[PDB]
């Protein structure tokens, strides 16, 4: 058609504009990308927005990595059928011009992408409303070659930075290892397009949570590698960088023999006394133990309420609330200080944790390689010792004290005790043979994990006595309200590869799950709107049957 070029801003046909844009994309950071303002005929795009509002039904969908209002799921009668746009003539026209030979020649030229398919049209229409988000990903799927997003928020009002919903780009520490924190954030406006060549290991981006009751509407899509022969196209013409590691340390022979001897309520008065320092009387009585045992036999899981006793519940709630209220939480990995670490990389997870290992702050490749050449083991008492020194020098003020960290480490030490593992073996009739304990904090608007399976200990795979499962515990210490609906996120989700557990954050609960090879788990992204972080203690053990 003669009219296709005239449906765009005439600047994109100007050689001088094209060459300048090609150079800007070439020299962009943190990987090659670009943006064009006022792309399309304003009346056309306005007409498209009206059609969308009028004709398209959006359906909220939530997974580990996103919450979005989609229109594309053809498992909904509601699902948008791109083969039938009878009532969206202007949308039909928009797709036609974006995949035109004319536009593709311009666009492939400035992005240095090579040939682009005109027939492989690939678009979807979505809105992000309050709490909606999409976490870090690189778009690498199939024949996708260039990613684009055309923004259609209200054309007569400015989208503002504090609304959220920014497009964020993440720089590379090394290939397939994006930095945890983004280095650029685009605030989208009507008739702006953002785009980038899809680059395995590099083109990491996300959609910042929408923080207000506004509708962030977009059309997002891809240009693909052409079909074979299309316009003459001829084909052909990392676990190491994850922290913390999903690894456990084997227990001493002293411990393991204790558990065996017991399994072949046999705890002593002194052991019950020790347990009663932390655990509520309810769960140490003969009746309570029997109930928990029966529950674990039937479900291969426990969900305990009011796990810790009142003394320790009161202490931990106090110091955690004080820290929430009176201290400045770091919101960039560079600002995080001992004893905390940031989980990396961000296309897998982001949260703060205490593991008892020497301090690490991963800003460069050198930082990571140094850790990989010098593996060290957890030691929580040394971590405590280190905190005291830091703490004395500064002065232990309301603003800088480590009261929460010290109380939490004391709790970790309890769960590390031989006697606690004996109680665990009693509840489960399983013998722990390894352990990993982590204290975790999931900050509002930053932190999450994605759905993953347990990681078997490879060295133990051939041991017949060791169960093909990982026993996993979670002690939640989240003192704030408003979580019950799941709307603020932070819920612990266990599901089969159908949901086994879906528990929003709560105060003083203990979940215990025997995971076989296929069970998936994650902690959902915590909304910016949450009233505190999710705080918990995570425990994992290899087990043998005795
Ligand atoms: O909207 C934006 O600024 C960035 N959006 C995305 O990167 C994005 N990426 C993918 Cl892979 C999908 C995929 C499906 C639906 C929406 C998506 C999306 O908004
Ligand atoms: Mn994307």
């Amino acid at each position: 058609e003669d009219k296709i070029k005239g449906m765009f801003n005439p600047k994109i046909w100007d050689k001088t504009f094209q060459d300048g844009l090609k150079k800007e994309i070439e020299d962009s950071q943190p990987y090659n990308w670009g943006t064009i303002h006022e792309l399309v005929n304003d009346d056309l795009l306005r007409a498209v927005r009206k059609e969308i509002e009028t004709e398209i039904h959006f359906t909220k969908k939530e997974t580990d990595i996103y919450r979005v209002n989609q229109s594309g799921d053809l498992a909904n009668l509601s699902g948008l059928d791109w083969d039938d746009l009878s009532r969206l003539p202007n949308l039909f026209k928009l797709r036609q011009i974006l995949y035109s030979k004319q536009y593709r020649d311009f666009f492939g030229y400035v992005t240095k992408a090579g040939k682009l398919s005109g027939s492989k049209t690939d678009m979807s229409i979505n809105t992000y409303t309050k709490g909606c988000h999409l976490l870090t990903h690189d778009d690498v799927i199939g024949s996708r070659r260039i990613s684009f997003i055309l923004y259609l928020p209200d054309p007569d009002r400015k989208w503002k930075s504090h609304y959220g919903g920014g497009l964020r780009l993440f720089p590379s520490i090394l290939p397939n290892v994006p930095h945890s924190d983004p280095s650029a954030k685009l605030v989208p406006q009507f008739n702006q397009i953002a785009f980038f060549k899809v680059l395995p290991g590099f083109s990491f981006h996300d959609v910042e949570e929408v923080k207000v009751d506004k509708h962030r509407l977009s059309i997002q899509g891809w240009y693909h590698i052409p079909q074979v022969g299309e316009e003459g196209y001829i084909p052909g013409e990392l676990e190491d960088f994850e922290f913390p590691k999903d690894e456990r340390n084997i227990l001493s022979f002293h411990e393991v023999k204790h558990f065996e001897k017991m399994l072949k309520v046999k705890l002593s008065e002194a052991e019950f006394t020790y347990l009663s320092q932390y655990i509520s009387p309810e769960h140490l009585s003969s009746k309570g133990i029997e109930k928990l045992q029966k529950q674990f036999v039937e479900n291969s899981s426990l969900q305990i309420e009011s796990f810790l006793n009142d003394d320790k519940s009161e202490l931990l709630k106090k110091v955690i609330k004080q820290k929430e209220l009176e201290q400045e939480c770091p919101y960039h990995s560079k600002d995080v200080k001992a004893p905390w670490k940031t989980a990396i990389p961000p296309h897998k997870a982001r949260y703060l944790y205490i593991d008892g290992k020497e301090y690490r702050n991963f800003q460069t490749e050198a930082d990571i390689l140094e850790a990989l050449n010098n593996n060290d083991l957890p030691n929580f008492q040394f971590t405590k010792d280190a905190i005291k020194i830091i703490s004395d020098a500064s002065g232990n003020s309301r603003e800088n004290n480590f009261d929460a960290e010290l109380a939490l480490i004391d709790l970790a030490v309890f769960h590390k005790s031989t006697i606690f593992k004996k109680y665990l073996a009693l509840l489960t009739s399983l013998c722990p043979v390894s352990e990993q304990i982590l204290i975790r904090r999931f900050r509002p608007g930053m932190d999450f994990t994605l759905a993953t399976k347990c990681r078997f200990n490879e060295l133990l795979k051939s041991n017949p006595d060791i169960i093909d499962a990982v026993l996993e515990g979670t002690l939640c210490l989240t003192p704030s309200a408003g979580w019950e609906s799941g709307e603020l996120g932070g819920y612990e989700l266990y599901m089969m590869d159908s949901v086994l557990i879906n528990d929003p954050p709560a105060w003083n609960t203990f979940n215990l799950v025997l995971r076989d090879e296929s069970v998936l788990e994650f902690v959902k992204y915590v909304s910016w709107s949450a009233k505190s972080s999710r705080w918990d203690v995570k425990m994992k053990w290899d087990v043998k049957s005795c």
